[PDB]
């Protein structure tokens, strides 16, 4: 097994949790091909974000919420929707398919790294910035889906 | 990620949309083994062609329609059926299994390449000629299925 | 695509048709792990043999029928059941699991190689001897399943 | 096919039987990402252990039973549950998710190696010690699942 960073280990879990149908090894081919697929993917991610406390194996805290934005041509216009846990009202989204540039879902998760316990140390803090992108910049009929993260580390 | 041409990017989307059960990396093994599979595959492709506007993530225009042909031994006889969107009457197809040479579904899709917008340029036009082949020339009990395209580019 | 013989092309179709859940590239790992799986596999193969005319994309003729045998310890005892198309009475099979050596399904399919037509030649004849084996000789709790063939060629 | 030991052949069967959704080649990526998945996995393993006689293709004898333990932070506390075939009362398990270190399912299976018969020899005895681990020591939101075994061999 190849070693990765703590953030990366967490990120793999994030891909399984937020990306519908995701499976290991499909990172650079994972994509959407229909409107329904793109809708299900977006909703699944948000639903999962809202259900996180009752399903995740990790212990992530929200950091207020979630921004669902879609960028399309009117000039590029960004159109964002806010989702404040604890749960909805956003399932009436209408994608500007013909004008679509991309769609992004952005949110942050806060957590502790418990590996410190084995060495009798107070765990330090990790705040993950999650960005899920449905990229349509190639306007090719194929929209690749990706999830990347960035971590802010500091003592709690 | 390996770069491919615009036509090729579009073609990958076409394989996911028109080939039933298709999945990346199965291009040279993708095939049919039963009559039902061959029937479902053909119908799925045509149905998808008819539903294109309500499902595709790309913006393809029809170019009048779709030709469903089957070639079999009487001398090789070609037997074509026309499908003019916007939708049917062709689901009563009867495949000459024992005589079957192949079956092809041919149609063209017209679209614009919006990548021009980022450089403030008028998009040029692409007309894709789609050919789906169910090849039975080996008469081996295995019919490989393939989708290939050709593009006609010009200013709109 | 790697060239194989006509028999081999046909054999690939046979694996898709008679082996339940079979998929390309799983030939040397394909196996059964439960009694139900082993029962479903055996029945699926026989059912498929009986339905062959209404489902196969090839044109295979029976050569009278099908022998379902199981070998187990009493000395190794072979216990065969006959299936004469056109269809049953064999679904009451009781596998000597604890004593099981293996199980084999044997039958022959006769057909013509139509590739001759393109060169205006009378097709020669192929008689395939199909042998499906559920090997339990390792008595390891894992029974690998395999299908192999042999061809008898001659003018019709 | 690569040769492995008798124990290893048996172990592969054990992975297919006790690990939910397991498939060949996924050994070092196989993991759980949700509470429900972790619950289903644990229950599936135990249920399978209890049903073993009616489903397995091997002939394994119990060696009294099965220990379902979970380790979590109060200091690391181990909390075990006993399952004595022939069947339950353990499906009311409550996982200390936030405190979870790991979870292990331990049991032993006894059997004979019938390969001796082909050489007219009395089979020797194998007692497999099975250990299924749901490792959460990385506290990364991803819990890798693994099954390993050890064998005690001796004349019966």
């Amino acid at each position: 097994q190849l070693a990765v960073t703590f953030r990366e280990e967490n990120t793999i879990a994030f891909r399984h949790l937020f990306l519908l149908g995701y499976s290991d090894g499909a990172d650079d081919t994972f994509a959407a091909y229909t409107r329904e697929q793109l809708y299900q993917a977006i909703f699944h991610a948000v639903d999962q974000y809202l259900a996180l406390p009752d399903v995740s194996l990790g212990r992530y805290a929200y950091v207020r919420g979630l921004a669902l934005c879609q960028r399309y041509y009117h000039m590029v216009v960004t159109d964002c929707i806010q989702v404040d846990p604890p749960e909805s009202s956003y399932k009436n989204l209408t994608l500007k398919f013909h004008k679509l540039v991309n769609v992004t879902i952005h949110f942050r998760l806060k957590t502790i790294n418990l590996q410190s316990l084995i060495n009798n140390e107070i765990p330090d803090c990790y705040t993950f910035s999650v960005l899920i992108t449905f990229d349509n910049k190639a306007h090719s009929g194929r929209i690749p889906i990706s999830l990347e993260t960035q971590a802010h580390i500091q003592e709690c």
